[PDB]
C-alpha cells in the first residue's frame, strides 16, 4: 500500500570541476529535492561503490567473535573507556541483529591536538589485525579520503543552493579536523530471525531502526540494492527505492538549524527485510568548534532567530539524544 518517494537521481559531476553555470544547475536540483522529500541520488560522483561494498563484505564475514571484542566500543566492552565512537558495535544473538564498524578521521592520531586535550568526539581509530584483514585498514583510510572529496563537492552544490558562495560549508570541513564518520553497517539474514530485533510502528511496519532525524551536516549513504529506507512525507511514510550504483543523500539537523528548516532534516526509517546486506553512510561533520550563523534563504534579510551552535556542541548533544530514543547500535 506504501506509495514511491520522489528521489531524483542529480548528475553531481559538475560540483568538480570549474563550470560555474552547470554547477548553478546542479544547485537548482538540489533545491528542489532538498524542499521536496528531502532525498536525492547523487550519480557520477566518482566513487568505486562495488569495490567498498567488496571490501566491506570481506572484513564482515570474516571478523570473528574475539576481534569484535578486542575492537568493541565502550557500551560492549568496559576495558575500552576511550572508544565511545570508533571501534566495533556487537550484534547480539537473539536480541540484535545489527552489527557495525565506525571509524572516524585517519588524522585522528596520538599526536593530534584535540586527542592530546581529550577534546569529546575525537578518538583514535582502531583497526583489527593487518594479517587478519590485509589491505583492510588502508583501504578503508583511502575511502574515508574518497567519500570526504565527494562530500565537499555536494557542500559547494547546497552552498550555491542557499545562494551563499561555494565555500560556505566546505570552509569548515577540513581534513585536519573533520568531526565525520564512516559506519560499515552488516544487517545480516537470520533464520529465524529474532523477534526482539524487529520493531514496530504505530502504523504497523516492521523495521529495524526507528523514525530519527540525522546528527550531521548531511549525510552520503551508499546501501546494497535492497529496498528498505522510507521517508515521512506529507502524504505520509514513502519508499525510498535503492540503487546500489549511488549514493543517497539527505539534510541532518545540524542543516536543518542553519537554515531555520528551509532544508528541514527529514524524518526517515529503516524497514525491517531479512536480507543479508550493507548500509555505509559517512556523516558529513564540521569540526569541532565550527560555527555556522543560523540563516533564512526565505526572509529578505536573510536573518533568523536562532542561536549560533558550535558543531562539537550540536554532535556529542545528538549523539547521545539518538542513543537514548532509537537504542544503543
Ligand atoms: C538511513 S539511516 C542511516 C543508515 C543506518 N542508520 C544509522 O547509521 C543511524 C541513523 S542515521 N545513525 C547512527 O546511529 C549515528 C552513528 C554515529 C557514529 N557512531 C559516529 O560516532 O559518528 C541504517 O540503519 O541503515
Ligand atoms: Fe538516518
Amino acid at each position: 500500500s506504501v506509495s514511491k518517494a520522489n528521489v531524483p537521481k542529480i548528475d553531481v559531476s559538475p560540483l568538480f570541476g570549474d563550470d560555474q553555470a552547470a554547477k548553478m544547475r546542479v544547485a537548482q536540483q538540489i533545491d528542489a529535492a532538498s524542499r521536496d522529500t528531502g532525498f536525492f541520488y547523487a550519480v557520477n560522483h566518482g566513487i568505486n561503490v562495488q569495490r567498498l561494498s567488496q571490501k566491506t563484505k570481506e572484513f564482515h564475514m570474516s571478523i570473528t567473535p574475539e576481534e569484535k571484542w578486542d575492537l568493541a566500543i565502550r557500551a560492549y566492552n568496559k576495558e575500552h573507556q576511550d572508544q565511545v565512537r570508533a571501534g566495533y558495535y556487537l550484534s547480539i544473538p537473539g536480541k540484535k541483529a545489527v552489527e557495525s564498524f565506525c571509524y572516524l578521521n585517519p588524522n585522528f592520531t596520538p599526536d593530534h591536538p584535540r586527542i592530546q586535550a581529550k577534546t569529546p568526539t575525537h578518538e583514535v581509530n582502531v583497526w583489527p589485525d593487518e594479517t587478519k584483514h590485509p589491505g583492510f585498514q588502508d583501504f578503508a583510510e583511502q575511502y574515508y579520503w574518497d567519500v570526504f572529496g565527494l562530500s565537499s563537492a555536494l557542500l559547494k552544490g547546497y552552498a550555491l543552493a542557499l545562494g551563499k558562495e561555494e565555500n560556505f560549508f566546505a570552509r569548515h570541513f577540513k581534513p585536519d579536523d573533520t568531526l565525520a564518520s564512516v559506519v560499515l553497517i552488516r544487517y545480516p539474514y537470520l533464520d529465524p530471525y529474532p523477534e526482539a530485533a524487529i520493531k514496530t510502528a504505530a502504523d504497523g511496519t516492521k523495521l529495524s531502526f526507528e523514525w530519527h532525524e540525522d546528527v550531521s551536516l548531511i549525510t552520503v549513504l551508499y546501501q546494497s540494492n535492497v529496498q528498505n529506507l522510507q521517508v515521512e512525507t506529507a502524504a505520509g511514510y514513502q519508499d525510498i527505492e535503492a540503487d546500489d550504483t549511488g549514493y543517497l543523500i539527505n539534510c541532518g539537523s545540524y542543516m536543518a538549524h542553519l537554515t531555520n528548516n528551509y532544508y528541514k532534516a527529514p524524518i526517515h526509517r529503516v524497514k525491517w527485510v531479512n536480507a543479508e546486506r550493507q548500509s555505509l553512510p559517512f556523516f558529513v561533520n564540521l569540526g569541532y568548534d565550527s560555527v555556522i550563523d543560523p540563516f533564512d534563504p526565505r526572509e529578505p534579510n536573510g536573518k533568523s532567530d536562532r542561536e549560533p551552535l558550535s558543531y562539537g556542541d550540536y554532535l556529542q548533544n545528538g549523539l547521545v539524544s539518538l542513543i537514548n530514543k532509537n537504542g544503543q547500535t
